[PDB]
């Protein structure tokens, strides 16, 4: 019968930070991640900022030798991974590795390895593509080279459901734990979409904030003069563990994971229904799963990517599962500081929805200078807001109308 | 306790044929669907021919309009659902659309997308990318469409673990129902990596048969002169259902899934342990989900990919799990005559599993010539062979050394 799922690790880059601490401080202080892309030439482009992941080290982890034959996707994936695996003090053994899997998921992976080996095709030939090219690019290779590094032998998967991929692949892990497939999991995801087909990509989708002047200010989660999603890169990762698993070799326990709702919206291949049905079956499916009354939820880290229909949806969807209680919650948009980690945004978000438990405050929405029409509720505007939080929700939505809901609370 | 999972939809398209009857007839009779790939100069290239897919008509399923925003695998995995779902006899209502879901993966994903928008980008800047570049290209969006299409609102999510991507799609599709996330469930895994970048990148890392002189001869699992695998593109759809709920409404049931494994090789990035310790653990995985002995094993579809070390591997992964019952079941490998469909390689072979259950044949290894040292199993060289077939395994082994497990038995 379905065993409980605590946290007991996290690993993070992030545009705020090479780990989880230097991450959460830019997080309480309110600073912004996102600056002009320096790594290449994007004067054609519509947008020319993003959050970059500043002076990653991939030598704190892997020789040369093998980073060079990895995207970055997959280097970030393996360094949140790495910090997870030692933040848990989990020791891997003859006696264990097979009850210990992994699932660190990607939405759009090697790209930029794609593109550059595209490159050499056009221009060269063939003869010139890495050999390298398909395990040093594919989404599943997070999860295959951290098995090889740590001899996790586990189940070995990836997800890759666009923006909600984070959120899925951990609450998934979780089920694998709950039904007994495995008692630890390390979960989460990697992205470094910021290449020309990326920026390219979102930028012909009109999709991207081009507020090129004023990049700290671009990210504004339902703030009436948002313009689209800000493009940021790096890894969120978390080891999962049985209960009892944890109790027993005396680990220390962050939070408790309680819920993991998922729905379709089946309403389009990229707009967010405006009442945000899809969303709302989503967290009540998430609450159910939980055993919780609406009324415990504290916190909610949206998925708030300040896209004009996305952030109402998601008003509309909190407004409708909670009612009343609505506006006795603290709502925030972590993307107002780190932009949009697309399939790692679920993973750094479920990262900060557990430090919101363990520090008992809410992060905040920067840059909600101005709440659009029907945002009135507490969105923890421009300042860090100490408050009690038993129960913290994380959302992500995404591409195909693909919705996940993760439910934390205190572990006692 | 656990919900039982039976099949009742199948779709597929491959080498063989448009849809799964004249792709099965195409199986017993030993056709080969491998042949020199067209539309395309290959010049540069050590490998010429592959499994493409012949003939296929989008427009029997999407308006010209949708299937130009869509890549090639996400037409596939499309076509597949769609067979599937009708094939399935299932009727979609507001009483049950939040119980139906939808898990369709691919290993690679949109390559061929990635390449002609690489084309735009390269020559003329990135305001030639398409603005459907990014959902017409990204894996989830078989799931995606599929749902927005018919209206299904339950788990919707993808998987992408390489070779292994359709075996795990189906088994944690099969997983939902039985633990009751979802009455139905739409799986498996499409794929379409014959371009540049898919028969370059393979090319690179020489993972390819270059036997150009004989396409139909090149992919001959377990033979001593076989010299690496065959590309093909195609999809595998199996509608999974509830048992109570498919005898409630009168459905057609081709077979139970009993079983289902994963694990974690730990070893290699592309290469598996030389006695596949880990495709033994995984198969032992699976009959222990089943609660089934070894002995009760009839039929195995075998990854069977014809590389050196992934055939050798299985024959000593088999001869582990199996002892004294090893030479008594029948094991063949289907990619004899379709390739290596690699994402969506489980999900036809799933389907090829189930039909031998209900037809009790073996579908041949065509080209075991000359089986090399150690394999001297049950092949089922060259030629179809009837007999009883109670249990059916079908497996794939992975870059990352993913492995994956299904056990199918008998309905009545
Ligand atoms: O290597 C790292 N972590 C893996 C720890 C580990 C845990 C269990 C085990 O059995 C083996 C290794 C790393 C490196 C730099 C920064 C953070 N973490």
């Amino acid at each position: 019968s379905r065993r409980r799922v605590v946290i007991t690790g996290m690993g993070m880059l992030s545009p705020l930070g090479l780990d989880v601490p230097s991450s959460w401080e830019g997080i309480l202080a309110g600073r912004s991640g996102i600056a002009p892309i320096e790594h290449m030439d994007l004067s054609a482009y519509s947008t020319r900022f993003g959050g970059s992941v500043k002076g990653f080290n991939v030598e704190e982890y892997l020789s040369a030798k093998e980073a060079r034959k990895l995207d970055l996707f997959i280097q970030y994936g393996l360094a949140a991974s790495f910090q997870a695996v030692r933040d848990s003090g989990l020791e891997v053994t003859d006696a264990n590795r097979e009850r210990i899997g992994v699932s660190m998921g990607s939405g759009i992976g090697g790209l930029t390895n794609i593109e550059n080996n595209c490159r050499s095709l056009f221009e060269q030939g063939p003869r010139r593509i890495s050999p390298f090219f398909v395990p040093g690019s594919i989404i599943n290779m997070v999860s295959g080279f951290l098995s090889i590094h740590l001899g996790l032998q586990g189940p070995n998967y990836a997800l890759t459901t666009a923006q909600t991929t984070g959120t899925h692949s951990i609450g998934m892990a979780a089920r694998n734990i709950a039904y007994g497939e495995a008692d630890v999991m390390v979960a989460g995801g990697s992205e470094m979409a910021a290449c020309g087909l990326g920026l390219g990509g979102f930028g012909a989708a009109r999709a991207l904030s081009t507020r090129n002047d004023e990049p700290t200010r671009a990210s504004r989660p339902w703030d009436r003069d948002r313009d689209g999603f800000v493009l940021s890169d790096g890894s969120g990762a978390l080891v999962l563990e049985e209960l009892e698993h944890a109790r027993a070799r005396g680990a220390r326990i962050y939070a408790e994971l309680v819920g993991f709702g998922m729905s379709g919206d089946a309403f389009h291949m990229t707009a967010p229904p405006e009442d945000g049905a899809g969303a709302a079956r989503c967290m009540k499916n998430a609450l159910r799963d939980a055993g919780l009354d609406p009324r415990q939820v504290d916190y909610i880290n949206a998925h708030g990517t300040s896209t004009p229909a996305g952030d109402i949806a998601e008003i509309a969807a909190v407004k409708s599962v909670f009612g009343e209680h609505a506006h006795a919650l603290s709502m925030s948009s972590t993307k107002s500081m780190t932009g949009h980690l697309l399939g790692a945004a679920g993973a750094v978000e479920a990262i900060f929805s557990v430090l919101a438990l363990r520090d008992q405050v809410a992060p905040p929405t920067i840059n909600l200078d101005n709440p659009d029409e029907g945002c009135d509720l507490d969105l923890v505007a421009h300042e860090a807001k100490p408050r009690k939080i038993d129960v913290a929700l994380s959302n992500s939505f995404g591409f195909g109308g693909t919705n996940g809901t993760l439910v934390f609370r205190r572990f006692a």
